[PDB]
């Protein structure tokens, strides 16, 4: 059942505003950990911290029982950490394949800082084969040469998860992939989520609320104002924890 990632009271500040007041989690192996909370509670901050993007003012982060606190995102790549980045504008001007090919130009690193080491896209024998394999898996076989701009929101998010796949991570980090989408697509993003969970990959997803994908969740952790206000790790634990009075109040609006 072992744990794979645990923080030790993560704190953060943005001027005078303490965006995180010692956040301690329990991400683990093969689990589909989802952190939800209204906007402002610091959900995308705990992430930039866990990924190294934003520094921990005071606290720790352990992966495989190791201190990775404050390590560079480019450092974490070799530990097993990777994050799903929204595809940039100059990036949406290149095909789906290449958009995953760059996922290796710089692994565990920003699509910006990855493609910025690209003089001419790496059409090496192994990278092509690996990509196209991943393009079939994600059911995005038929779009290998479609510009990424021509991709719907749905077709897009999976090419972004593929880009993050082009490293072969032990854990992937997603910040609101279904947040906003139609219910048909919610299951779609999450479909592959279980298609990769059964391949040995651990997820750290983050959504505003948890409505549609409750039957997937392996572990829930709610957040309000930089802290953890409730937690479930089972269907009834989570249902109760969502339909928990104070927990359904912060979502009245
Ligand atoms: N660069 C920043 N400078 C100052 N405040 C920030 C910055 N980034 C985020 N915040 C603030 O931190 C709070 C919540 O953090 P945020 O990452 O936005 O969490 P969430 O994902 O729940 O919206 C908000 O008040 C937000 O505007
Ligand atoms: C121990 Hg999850
Ligand atoms: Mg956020």
């Amino acid at each position: 059942t072992m744990e794979i990632l645990r923080t030790e009271n993560i704190v953060k500040y943005f001027g005078e505003f303490k965006a995180l007041d010692g956040v301690s989690i329990s991400v683990c192996k093969g689990d589909v950990t989802l952190i939800i909370g209204p906007n402002g509670s610091g959900k995308s901050t705990l992430i930039n911290v866990i990924t190294g993007f934003l520094k921990a003012d005071e606290g720790r982060v352990y992966f495989e029982n190791k201190d990775i606190t404050n390590k560079e995102p480019a450092e974490l790549y070799h530990y097993g950490i990777v994050r799903t980045f929204q595809t940039p504008q100059p990036l949406k001007e290149m095909t789906v394949l290449e958009n995953l090919l760059i996922g290796e130009i710089n692994p565990g690193e920003s699509p910006l800082n990855s493609l910025f080491y690209k003089k001419w896209i790496p059409k090496e024998e192994e990278m092509v084969e690996k990509a196209f394999k991943i393009l079939e898996f994600l059911k995005l076989s038929h779009l290998y040469d479609r510009k990424a701009g021509e991709l719907s929101g749905g077709q897009m998010k999976l090419v972004e998860i593929g880009r993050a796949l082009m490293t072969n991570p032990k854990m992937i980090v997603m910040d609101e992939p279904i947040a906003g989408v139609a219910p048909g697509l919610a299951h779609d993003i999450f479909n592959h989520v279980l298609e990769l969970k059964a391949k040995g990959i651990t997820f750290l997803i983050i959504e505003h609320r948890l409505d549609i994908v409750l039957n997937y969740i392996d572990h829930l952790y709610v957040m309000f104002n930089g802290q953890i206000i409730a937690e479930g790790r089972g269907e009834e634990e989570i249902k109760n924890v969502l339909s928990d009075p104070k927990v359904v109040e912060i979502y009245i609006g």
